[PDB]
Parts: C-alpha cells; structure tokens; sequence
C-alpha cells in the first residue's frame, strides 16, 4: 500500500545525497567512490527487501536478533581482525559486517519488547534493561570499542527514559565510560574519518555546516514525531532509543570534530565514509519505516 512517512525518506535521500557530492571533492578517488556506490546498493536493496516482513513478525524475532548479536559479539572476540587495536570486524574478503550494528539493533528491539508491559516489579525495573544491556556493552568493551558502547548505554537511556524507570544511574554509567577513552561560503571543493568532515566544514563553512546539522535536526525531529504517532508503547520506545542513537552518533561526531571528545570509530550516519556503517543505517531506517508503517494494524 505504501503508507509510509516520505518527508523522512527525502530527509535520509538528501544527508546521503550531500554525503555522496562531499565524499567526491573531500579526498576523491576513483576505487574509493565506487565502494560506497556499491554499499548505497546494498543498503537501498536491504531496506527494501527487508518492507517485506510485517512488525508482528519483526517484534516476535526481538529475543532471537538479541540472542544472535550476543553470540556475534563473542564470536568476533575469538576470529576476528584487528584493525586499530581491537577486533571488532569480520573479514571474509570482500564482505564486512561488524557485529555492533546487529547488537544496537537487536538490543532495541529486545528491550521495546520486553518493556511494554506496565507494571514490573519494584526490582526489575533496574535489573531488566541492566541484565539485557550489561551482556552487550561488556562485549564490546572486550574488544575494545567503546564508541559502540556509548552508543548503545545511551539509547538504552533513552528507552528507559521515555519509558520512565530508573535512568540515573545509566547516564553515571554513560558518563563514566566516556572517560576512560573558511568562512561563510568556504571552498566548494577547491586519512582519518574527521577529514571527511573538516573538508565539508572548511569548503562550506558556516552555511554549510549549518545546512548539515540543520538536516539531522529534522531528521531526529521526524524520528521523534513519528515515535510518539504510534499506538503500542514498544514501537514508541524503539523509535525513540533508535532517533537517540543516532542523534548520539551526530553529536559525537561533533565533540569529536572539534577537539572535544578523543575520536572513536563511530562515523556520521548517512554522512560519512563507511560502507557497512551506511548499509546498517539505512536497514534499521528501513525497520523504522516499515513499524511506523504497520503502525495500525494487529
Ligand atoms: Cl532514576
């Protein structure tokens, strides 16, 4: 039928476009722009194949997806491939898929599910989020890479938070993890990842950023837009740790970009370079779509 939310499609379609004009002209080259192509593909095909899977059947593979991510996890720890100081990759030639993306997302469903149930014993309310989190943020720390790990405390946070149990003690442990880690027009084109950054912040400049953010401003304010047009409490809970996610990641990349934060792997979503990153962005904005979709419906 396609009731879809499209201003969200135009919001993802127009950060990938600027991504993709940006990637061209800050540190181009011709082997290099032929893998995101590839990986737009992949992501695009995904996300539609994926609109072929109702929400009952997504939310009733929220235990099995958290269950496959804790096991991925610990997999990764014995054959993986040491890139930076941590194995956190699976190499098998030509493909690449990091268990952390299939952990955020499995985690999210995980605990939407498990947490639309209105009362809970006066005990559980810390125990469930820390029993189903404390699994996944140790095994990412086992690698080690934290960025994912605040990445995935701080949707959690979220969840909890607009939930409302206690989170607290979920930001003391989000704060505490993150511890032990050219004008007003610019150039318009004339190794590390913030390079893919400060060549847009530097030939584009004020306006140019201001553009950037202002597009994951809209972007996270249709997230939450559509988090609260939703009927069940586990679709609003999902969108939302999904919208925090990412707004996390952008702000990350923020203090990180300028001399805030010591740079973790953790690239701009839709934005910057990185394959698998762009394919799991869209897959879970495909997810997204297709539970706000069903929104109405049994
Ligand atoms: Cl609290």
């Amino acid at each position: 039928w396609l009731a879809y939310d499209w201003g969200l499609v135009f919001l993802v379609a127009a950060i990938v476009a600027l991504g993709f004009v940006n990637l061209g002209s800050a540190a181009p080259d011709p082997v290099l722009l032929y893998r995101q192509s590839v990986a737009l593909g992949l992501g695009l095909l995904l996300a539609f194949l994926l609109q072929f899977l109702s929400r009952r059947r997504l939310f009733g593979l929220a235990y099995p997806l958290y269950g496959a991510s804790l096991l991925l996890l610990a997999l990764v720890l014995v054959v993986g491939r040491e890139i930076n100081g941590a194995r956190a990759w699976f190499v098998l030639g030509p493909l690449q898929f990091q268990p952390l993306e299939l952990a955020k997302l499995g985690l999210l469903l995980a605990l939407a599910k498990a947490l639309e149930g209105r009362p809970i014993a006066r005990v559980w309310d810390y125990a469930l989020p820390a029993l189903l989190t404390l699994p996944v943020v140790g095994l990412l720390l086992l690698q080690p890479d934290l960025g994912g790990a605040l990445v995935v405390l701080f949707g959690v946070f979220v969840v909890v938070f607009v939930r409302g149990l206690p989170w607290r003690h979920l930001l003391v442990g989000l704060f505490a993890l993150a511890l032990l880690v050219i004008g007003s027009g610019g150039l318009f084109g004339k190794r590390h990842t913030a390079f893919v950054f400060s060549v847009w912040a530097e030939e584009w400049g004020f306006v140019g950023v201001v553009g950037l953010l202002g597009l994951y401003g809209l972007l996270l304010a249709r997230l939450f837009a559509l988090a609260l047009a939703c009927p069940r409490l586990s679709d609003r809970l999902f969108l939302s740790g999904f919208a925090g996610m990412l707004g996390f990641q952008v702000v990350v990349n923020l203090g990180v970009a300028l001399g805030v934060m010591p740079v973790t792997g953790l690239t701009l979503p839709l934005f910057s370079y990185g394959g698998s990153s762009l394919i799991a962005t869209l897959a879970g904005l495909g997810l997204v779509l297709l539970v706000h979709r069903d929104r109405y419906q049994d």
